[PDB]
Order: structure tokens, then C-alpha cells, then sequence
């Protein structure tokens, strides 16, 4: 799985350890391995939700299955919650789109998984 | 809508209001209130298009509904204006992905669409 | 078709003619000419792989067509392969999503490729 977060939050505002956390949450939520996880942290973005330029994140969760209807809501409360806690984002200015993937559309290690 | 637009064009050539019309732009164009719109300008990036360096841009614009053969014709000319009057991109350097995004697969405040 | 690579490598690593590499090499992979391939590289990214931030790459390939399984593995290994030379990321830490846009999901010069 590939989770990225674009945000306006500054750089300094981001927690060492933010990134070995979402691998961590994410692995358990997903219930795919650590080692499969990827995380990507884009802050101080040039960015607007609703017009307004607080802090707010927009982010992607890309997966070779376990996406889903309520598999979603439970990966965006957690995420949300996340983002929350420790970039002081509000949720309602938070979107996560979610890509279920085919395996054949995904390249690793010089073919796909497939 | 989340609109991202990532330039070649330097971050001192985004005019001041740049994210907010875009906003408002989009709001009236896809019909959604513009509260639910996002809009994210990335300048200054290391990309070519037809092997050229040229200013020019990749954007995507993911929505939940009004993407279609006739809105997104809409939407690439008002978005190729946008982009030719305030960054001095042309239209021909500019590709847009359009992405129509099932409720279900958009997480928004703890939760999603759906 | 649109490459984009995001990186941790540091933009010193990215060799000169890298985004001309890319954009020849695409251009014979896809059978699509030179002028329509857009290419993107995005380094110094924070980002983790599996739980570590050793050398690693998350990428997009988007095409009008010339996406399935036989030709996504031949992608991958083009792709991992540049990656290793120019960059020196292992392959088994790039992750290339690939993604078949219909011509009217792409916008390009005030229209779309429909």
C-alpha cells in the first residue's frame, strides 16, 4: 500500500517518527506487512480547501485490495484522527481519495504483482 | 474537487489570488459549493513535456460526479485559460487527468461520501 | 502518456538529461511519439519504503491505452532499471502505479483527446 499527504502544515510542524507511525497504522489496518507499506510526507504546500488556507491535507491511499466501503470509513477515521492528534489538522479539512488497485497495474521490483 | 496543478513555472510567477479563483472557478464550473472545493499549485518542479523544458503543467482534477465527455472539455478550457492568463503556459503544455471518484472512495471528516 | 517519480534521493543525485532519458525511453516503450510524453521527478521527498528511508521512488505512469499486464511488466523493468542506473534505487523500493485514462478523461489544449 502507498499512502502520501500533501499538506500546508510546515515542515517543522511534522513529529519525527510521523512516518514509521503511519507505516506502523497503516500496516495494521490494511493487514498487509510493514515491509509493503510506503508513506510520503509532502509539507508546506501551496494549498486551499474551501477557499481557505488553514491547514488541511490532501491526501491518497492506493492499495491492492482492502478498500472499500466500510473498510474506507474505518482507514479515514483513523487517518483523520492521525492528522489530527499530530499535525493539528481538522478532519472536516482533510480528503483521502482511495485507489483500489489491480495487481497488474502495479510495477515492483522490475515486473508487477500480478 | 481536488485540483492540483504541478509547474515548471517559479513560485514568484503564481500571482497573489491564484488558489482562490481557481477555487471559485471550479465552484461554478462543476456546480459543487465551493466550501467542498480544493485547489493545490505546485511551482518550481523538475518536469518536461514533449522533451521540452518550456513552462507547461500536470494537473488532475478528481470530483465525485460532473466528470463526463462535455464537462471535462469544459473543464480543460477553463482551466488551459486559467493557466495561459495567469502562469504563461499554453494550452498544448498542459495535460489534465480527470478522475471520477465513487462516494465510497473519498474519506471527508472521519469518514466518506458514501 | 505522464511519468512522475517522487524521490528522496536529492536533487544533486538526479544526473543532467535525466527528464530527456525518461522522455525517449517512454516514448519507444509506449510506441507513442516524444511530443505527447510529459515527464516529472520530484526529489528530496520524505518518504519511507517498508519502514526505512533508504533510496526509494513512488511513481505514476498515466497513458490513453498501452496499459495491461504484458506491458506493465515491461514498464516495470524500463523503469527499475533507469531508476538502479541514474538514481541507484533498488528496484524492490519502487512502487509505479499505473493508470489507463480514457481519451475524454484527458485534458490537453482546451479539450480533451476525445
Amino acid at each position: 500500500p502507498m499512502f502520501i499527504v500533501n499538506t500546508n502544515v510546515p515542515r517543522a510542524s511534522v513529529p519525527d517518527g510521523f512516518l514509521s507511525e503511519l507505516t506502523q497504522q497503516l500496516a495494521q489496518a490494511t493487514g498487509k506487512p510493514p515491509q509493503y507499506i510506503a508513506v510520503h510526507v509532502v509539507p508546506d504546500q501551496l494549498m486551499a480547501f474551501g477557499g481557505s488556507s488553514e491547514p488541511c491535507a490532501l491526501c491518497s491511499l492506493h492499495s491492492i485490495g482492502k478498500i472499500g466501503g466500510a473498510q474506507n470509513r474505518s482507514y479515514s477515521k483513523l487517518l483523520c484522527g492521525l492528522l489530527a492528534e499530530r499535525l493539528r489538522i481538522s478532519p472536516d479539512r482533510v480528503y483521502i481519495n482511495y485507489f483500489d488497485m489491480n495487481a497488474a497495474n502495479v510495477g515492483w521490483n522490475n515486473s508487477t504483482f500480478a
